[PDB]
């Protein structure tokens, strides 16, 4: 009965927050991750201790065989799937594009870019009303980067998000008619460990006097714009972009 | 002085680069004609260049290939001992379909010619043009499509993609090789008429689409080419960053 939501990258940072909040608005969860079971775990333990219903599931998004188990596995549990969220993505140490190599672009691509074609490819296989389904959302999560290029930083990661906003747009022109909008998030500068991973645990530091609202962005305000842009609420809203940046 | 400038054009053998590399070739440029499947068609074009007194060297290379495009550098570097001038123009697509049936194999073939392709021949650009390396500047011009804005719907989201990759590489890499005198820039074409659009399953793509072009028909090669070798040009020494459309309104 309740509405079924798909999270890849759920573990940590946006993932994890988006997974939480979804549970507390009624939808039953799955929380996708890689690399760390433990706090998906967790989280999944969190959701159904309070009476919600989550499913953890390992499974590298880039990998076509990991796809078709993870959405084999929401098949098994819930039988049904309303909402994708395209969260998980990954960057690289910060770096010039001079120094940037084919087998960095392919793992970059992979992650943020095939993964999120990969798993909206099974979304709509089970969304669509051609395919038995009901109808639904996917929100894809791009970032500003996509718009201001990441220079000096990963233009290989803005180039991923650049796709991204492109795929949402072509997308959401393609399924509309078989019950299914499309949209993303473009987040700014959000307190995760995605900085630290890039080699920068201090990039918001760095970076807030230039924010127009002063300030870092924190993972619960992206999910609060996926959560609307999956919710009824954005009934008349496919294409489009929620932008989360505090003005950058 | 009496010496071109030097322009390496990728995927010069066919279309869109083909006419940029004639029409390079008589603006004051020595052209390499990078190629991948129609030597033939290159090397006629490297002949015609030469035979309206012009100069160009055409050299085989797959861009998604990462050992190809280090050699078709160094060719150059051989051949000519400079670089002035990248356009970005080598580019593919496949099959007309939905997403839901666009597999991994596809969009890893389709973002390595288009994306990859493009990254790793700015890299070799850059470490040449740059002031940094001892270079005298220069500029790129990366060819993407109106697709990167319309997004392919029930064609190729895959390429779409792909091209909207390329328009956030535009943006990022000229901030970030502004200083060091290389301009950065894109053409977004509409429908031109190449055999790109049979490539993908459809030789009659323009005729079924033109009615809705604002300007009543499909582009051409050289209206193309025009647009990539003014932004190439000093008449562009103030731009860098920003896209012009060849799509007739699309
Ligand atoms: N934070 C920001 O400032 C910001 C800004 C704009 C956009 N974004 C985007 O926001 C999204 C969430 O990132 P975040 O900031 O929350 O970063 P994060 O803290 O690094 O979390 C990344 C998440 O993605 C998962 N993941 C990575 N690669 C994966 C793969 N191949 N398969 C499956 N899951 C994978 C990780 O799972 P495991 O840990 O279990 O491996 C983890 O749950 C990403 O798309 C990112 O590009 C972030
Ligand atoms: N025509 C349009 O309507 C249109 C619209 C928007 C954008 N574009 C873009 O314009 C550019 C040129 O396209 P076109 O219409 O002229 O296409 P085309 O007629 O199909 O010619 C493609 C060219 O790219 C070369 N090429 C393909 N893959 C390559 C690779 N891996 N390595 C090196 N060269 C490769 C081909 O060389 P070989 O034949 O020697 O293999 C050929 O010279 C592409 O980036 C395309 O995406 C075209």
């Amino acid at each position: 009965m309740r509405n079924v939501m798909l999270i890849t990258g759920a573990s940590r940072g946006i993932g994890a927050a988006t997974a939480l909040l979804a549970a507390e608005r009624g939808y039953a969860v799955v929380l996708n991750y890689l690399r760390n079971r433990e706090a998906a775990e967790a989280l999944r333990q969190r959701i159904e201790r309070q009476g919600g219903e989550a499913l953890a599931v390992a499974a590298d998004v880039a990998e076509e065989g990991d796809v078709e188990r993870l959405f084999a596995s929401i098949d098994e549990r819930f039988g049904r799937l309303d909402v994708l969220v395209n969260n998980a993505g990954m960057l690289e140490a910060q770096t010039r594009l001079e120094n940037i190599d084919a087998a960095r672009l392919h793992r970059v691509f992979a992650t943020n870019v095939t993964g999120s074609f990969l798993c909206a490819r099974e979304a709509v296989k089970r969304l669509s009303t051609r395919h038995g389904g009901r109808g639904g959302s996917i929100v894809n999560v791009s970032s500003m980067a996509s718009r201001l290029g990441s220079p000096n930083e990963y233009i290989d990661y803005a180039a991923a998000k650049g796709a991204i906003d492109s795929m949402t747009i072509g997308l959401a022109r393609e399924v509309a008619a078989e019950g299914i909008r499309v949209n993303a998030v473009r987040p700014g500068l959000i307190d995760t460990e995605i900085h630290a991973s890039g080699g920068e645990p201090g990039r918001i530091e760095r970076l807030k006097g230039g924010i127009p609202l002063g300030r870092g962005g924190t993972a619960e305000e992206v999910a609060r714009a996926i959560l609307w842009l999956a919710s009824d609420e954005a009934s008349y809203s496919t294409g489009t972009f929620i932008d989360v940046s505090g003005g950058r």
